[PDB]
């Protein structure tokens, strides 16, 4: 938990598959595990992790039905965690978990 | 617009009719129109208007399907405006409009 850092993914405004406008944010739980890769492979591993979290969130939710936002939160969180983890690995970072927090309907 | 005061209705956590948890807030647009009633009929006409806005919001949304939150926002706003206006009248206040702002799904 000590080296497990909390990242607040800035809010993402997109539309679901079934044409529903959603404002979504999330917390990323990530650990620095290869210092040499974190410091060599990218300029800034925090904001590198932030950027790809925002791009991924936008896409995963764009690719989602509203009913999945209601019923299948856990499944969506696993998709976010899978993808962001794959992304952060070249930078020596493990993503422990991803949790969608708020979901606003404007 | 000068005497039309903006009131931020504090967030209301409830469930829709079709069993959906919702966090909802709104702006109330209200005008003081009978000063004698505003000052006689109640201790504090702002917080009187706030309280009844929160109670009403909770009920109108409890009495709503999620699909009405998506599709029929305007209709829900008219219900809120009708009811809160009726409520504020004994206190010499006209409610110009009510607009649900944010709708969070926890
Ligand atoms: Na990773
Ligand atoms: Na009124």
């Amino acid at each position: 938990d000590l080296r497990t850092q909390v990242l607040d993914v800035p809010v993402q405004e997109t539309i679901t598959k079934d044409n529903v406008p959603v404002r979504v944010n999330a917390v990323v739980y990530f650990r620095v595990v290869d210092p040499v890769k974190a410091v060599t492979q990218v300029k800034n591993y925090i904001m590198a992790t932030s950027q790809i979290s925002q791009t991924t969130l936008r896409s995963v939710i764009g690719q989602a039905h509203l009913d999945e936002l209601l019923s299948e939160r856990d499944k969506l969180n696993m998709q976010l965690q899978r993808i962001i983890d794959e992304a952060t690995d070249p930078w020596g970072i493990k993503v422990t978990a991803v949790e969608i927090k708020d979901v606003e309907l404007p």
